[PDB]
């Protein structure tokens, strides 16, 4: 199955937001050299989706372990999976996303689930409050070492791309999330991490963590790599390889 926690999510009360309830962002994964550097999102047993970014220090496979089922990041729980990555792909057109196959496949559990992907093509619409999580910098706010959260409304591009806010620096192949007003945000450490949504029960796979105008600022909501437009692709390397 995909995208439906066996642990109900709750929302809150990264920096901002708050620390999420134990594995119910089952699908989030850490990507480590073993210090994190970036978040992952498990859509398959052996599939991984991240961002191409987080890969840019080494082409080679044997540089990334990838720890599942994790709430705690340093003193890793017991039932934590290490698996170790046997192939990278990165896409072909240059866009921040990238595939790693694990070298074995993670075994289902009630803290590991992979999300689900969406239709190719789909826009999520605009104010669709979604969430983000990692274990990326807080700035301040509360929650580092463990695994936090953030709802976030979508920006719909058009609007993202004025010059109050990203001033057309957003791709069709990107989307934008976050409080213009400033304070609660996906940051460094989270990149390469799920942008998840609703719908109708259980949660899909929209936006991998990439880039932002710093983190958490006023009028610069963070940007995500729009997944939608990659799943053919995804589909295809998973088949072909
Ligand atoms: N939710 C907020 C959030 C969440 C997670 C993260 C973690 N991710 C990064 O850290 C991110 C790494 C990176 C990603 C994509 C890249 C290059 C580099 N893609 C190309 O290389 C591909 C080639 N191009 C690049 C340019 N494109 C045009 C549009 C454009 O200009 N895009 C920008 C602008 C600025 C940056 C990157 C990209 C550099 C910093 N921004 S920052 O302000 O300095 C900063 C300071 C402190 C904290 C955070 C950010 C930035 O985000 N790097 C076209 C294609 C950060 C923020």
């Amino acid at each position: 199955d995909c995208g439906k926690p066996q642990v109900e999510p709750k929302k809150c009360p990264v920096v901002g937001g708050c620390v999420a309830h134990p594995h119910s962002w089952p699908w989030q994964v850490s990507l480590r050299t073993g210090m994190h550097f970036c978040g992952g999102t498990l859509i398959s047993p052996e599939w991984v989706l991240t961002a191409a970014h987080c890969l840019e220090k080494s082409p080679r496979p044997s540089s990334y372990k990838v720890i599942l089922g994790a709430h705690q990041e340093v003193n890793l729980e017991p039932h934590v999976q290490e698996i170790e990555v046997s192939r990278l792909f990165l896409e072909p057109t240059r866009k921040d996303i990238a595939l790693l196959k694990l070298s074995s496949p993670a075994v289902i559990t009630d803290k590991v689930i992979p999300a689900c992907l969406p239709s190719p093509n789909y826009v999520v619409a605009d104010r669709t409050e979604c969430f983000i999580t990692g274990w990326g910098e807080t700035q301040g706010t509360f929650g580092a070492g463990l695994l936090k959260e953030a709802q976030l409304p979508v920006i719909e591009n058009k609007v993202c791309n004025r010059y109050e806010f990203l001033n057309g620096r957003v791709q069709s192949t990107e989307l934008c999330a976050g409080h213009l007003a400033g304070g609660t945000d996906s940051c460094q450490g989270d990149a390469g991490g799920p942008l998840v949504c609703f719908e109708k029960d259980k949660y899909i796979l929209q936006g991998v963590t990439s880039w932002g105008l710093g983190c958490a600022r006023p009028n610069k909501p963070g940007v995500y790599v729009r997944v939608s437009r990659f799943v053919t692709w995804i589909e295809g390397v998973m088949r072909n390889n």
